[PDB]
């Protein structure tokens, strides 16, 4: 872009840049760094390229300052201890502004809405100059030029962030597409702008914690969807960070979606082949902590089925006009839960993580190696371990139960053949599912479209143990009112041509009497999507209960497991059902209210009858 015109020299940075040039940008990325770098005051700007020389010079500087170390039994590895104020997503300090509330969440009949957390233009307008004047004082501003999906995707959407974390510019570059090719591809179009400091101007007003910069006290993370931003201060932990992770990714664009005909959502995109040679993708909404990643990474444990990962946790989904559900995954590598992960839950992830791979908050071994919880894989004896807080250990936890791998998604073992093809891949079947420790069966299939997004919109899951509410696994994460995302999606239904998926429902984390699981679960969990698969393709494998298609006896492979009991696991109980429907009942009408959907009403009342017919 052009020099800004001044009567002195304090609007031009261009003296400033360490890398790259403003004159190069595109007009409006320069106004948008520029007009940022005026308010944030940053020493220097940087504007990234996407280059390994880049990445390998910025790991090697946050390795001289001790923000990262390097994991030197594995190849190009690294670790990040965080403050323990900084380890997570943080939802109420995540807000969505916009001139009305109920854009934003329903205005609940009763009680404070769950679907989101509505700030008003001018209460932003208070806390933004409460924090961001002068915010990167002392620091460099990186300029991160990213493609959400494969470059040039009809599908793909492209940002810019700006951040004074060399962290989130390292890890950005993981799990987005980033660089120069991306300013090259954006030219003068529309861009998401994303706004990220830590919080933290040099000299520091209070002490650094683990070398971690961050500011647990002005942490908040906006979006404000009708200017395209995504606004976060004070959070340096990858879910409020990395704009693209869920800010961009659910938040901003569930609402692009909305306006333009398509869907955002917290899925995983897996590719699945039968031993007929036959391949059909599915997707699948669980609530973050439910193994999401598990399933799309899965290694199947049925002979001659094969599983291949689009992606573990974002999908983004349009139906094109052959009707075909297309959907990509937008994202560029796995932000996966790390304690856990083994080789009996998932093998392939453990291939993945040990080249290339950024770790946060998790334990390291002596021999500069991980550790964590359920790693379930034992240490040489003189092997010793640091845990994530940085102090000796010996069996607190080691590794935080938050603590996450960051890897590339090319890397993956498993990865599909089209995970980047811009068309994107045909989704057959939609999953829903949470921790249900009674009372739901391991699978059902949905009786309708209708049906089925009902049958998101009732999901729960366990959190004395909580079952709380988590529509379509995006509670935490609707950019705008969920009754208007409940009608978007029915009306997919009055698209001719549209080839509706099916609409399953698992659980598999049923309990027997004793607290024990039911199901082994995992790999075994190839047995599920079997059925499904066969369902898609018109089998006679199904009979009705109540709430949905369940398999009939015999239709789902159990060879190998006689020791399991598909009657507790498949039962269905009057008593649970009545109790079940009357809580789906209470919490749609207080936290949907007038937003409410008819056609979701009528699937409250279907099911309710259906029940009281037992
Ligand atoms: N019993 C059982 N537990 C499972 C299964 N699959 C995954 N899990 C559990 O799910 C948890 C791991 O899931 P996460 O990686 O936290 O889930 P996610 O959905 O990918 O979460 P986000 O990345 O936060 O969106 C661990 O507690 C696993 O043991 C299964 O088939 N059976
Ligand atoms: O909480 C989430 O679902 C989540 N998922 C993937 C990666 C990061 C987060 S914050
Ligand atoms: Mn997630
Ligand atoms: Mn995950
Ligand atoms: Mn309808
Ligand atoms: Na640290």
């Amino acid at each position: 872009g052009s020099m800004p015109p001044q009567l002195h020299n304090g609007l031009d940075f261009s003296a400033k840049v360490i890398q790259g040039s403003l004159d190069s940008l595109p007009q409006e990325v320069r106004k948008f760094v520029e007009g940022n770098a005026q308010l944030c005051q940053p020493e220097y700007i940087h504007i990234c390229d996407g280059s390994e020389e880049e990445y390998g010079r910025l790991l090697a500087h946050m390795q001289e300052e001790g923000v990262i170390r390097k994991l030197k039994k594995y190849d190009n590895c690294w670790l990040a201890l965080t403050d323990p104020r900084d380890v997570a997503r943080i939802e109420s300090k995540t807000v969505i502004i916009t001139q009305e509330q109920r854009d934003t969440v329903p205005i609940p009949k009763s009680g404070q809405s769950q679907l989101g957390r509505w700030m008003s233009e001018e209460d932003f307008e208070k806390a933004f100059n409460a924090r961001f004047p002068g915010c990167m004082k002392g620091r460099t501003m990186y300029v991160i030029p990213f493609s959400m999906g494969p470059l040039g995707s009809p599908l793909a959407k492209i940002g810019i962030e700006l951040t004074d974390s060399p962290y989130v510019v390292a890890s950005m570059r993981i799990m987005t597409r980033m660089g120069t090719s991306v300013l090259e591809a954006l030219g003068d179009g529309e861009f998401i702008k994303c706004l990220h400091s830590v919080g933290c101007p040099l000299p520091l007003k209070k002490p650094l914690v683990n070398n971690w910069a961050c500011n647990p006290e002005l942490t908040l993370i906006a979006h404000l969807p009708d200017r395209r931003e995504i606004i976060s201060f004070g959070s340096g932990y990858g879910g409020n960070s990395l704009l693209g992770k869920k800010c961009f990714a659910l938040r901003i664009a569930s609402r692009l979606a909305k306006e333009e005909g398509w869907l955002a959502e917290h899925m995983l995109i897996l590719g699945i082949t039968n031993p007929e040679g036959k391949k059909k993708y599915l997707a699948a909404a669980f609530p973050s902590a439910c193994g999401k990643t598990n399933l799309a990474m899965m290694n199947p444990t049925l002979p001659g089925w094969k599983v291949e990962c689009v992606g573990d946790d974002i999908a983004w989904m349009k139906f094109d006009a052959q009707g075909n559900l297309r959907a990509i995954n937008p994202e560029n590598g796995f932000f996966g839960v790390a304690p856990g992960t083994s080789v009996k839950t998932n093998p392939n992830a453990i291939k993945t993580i040990q080249k290339n791979t950024i770790f946060t908050n998790v334990a390291e071994t002596s021999d500069g190696g991980v550790y964590w919880e359920g790693i379930d894989e034992p240490l040489a004896p003189g092997v010793t371990i640091t845990s994530w807080k940085n102090k000796e250990w010996r069996p607190e936890p080691c590794a935080h139960p938050n603590s996450r791998f960051c890897t590339p998604a090319s890397q993956c073992p498993i990865i599909d053949p089209a995970w980047e093809s811009p068309e994107g891949v045909p989704i057959e079947g939609i999953i829903f599912g949470g921790r249900r420790p009674a009372g739901v069966p391991l699978v059902y299939e949905a009786l309708s479209w209708q049906h089925g997004v009902f049958v998101g919109a009732a999901m729960r899951s366990e959190a004395g143990k909580v079952i709380m509410h988590d529509p379509f696994a995006m509670r935490p994460f609707f950019g705008y009112n969920f009754g208007k995302y409940l009608a978007h999606w029915l009306s997919m239904a009055h698209r001719p041509a549209a080839k509706l998926p099916k609409i399953f429902h698992v659980n598999w984390f049923r309990k027997d009497k004793n607290g024990k699981f039911l199901w082994p679960g995992f790999g075994e969990n190839s047995r599920v999507l079997e059925w499904m698969f066969g369902r898609i393709e018109g089998e006679d494998s199904a009979k009705l209960t109540p709430i949905g298609y369940v398999p009939k006896e015999d239709a789902l492979n159990l060879k190998g497991l006689g020791d399991v009991n598909v009657e507790e696991l498949f039962g269905i109980s009057k008593e649970f059902w009545e109790k079940e429907v009357e809580e789906i009942d209470k919490y749609l009408e207080d936290q949907v209210n007038a937003d409410l959907p008819y056609e979701i009403e009528r699937e409250l009342r279907a099911l309710k009858q259906r029940i009281s017919q037992m």
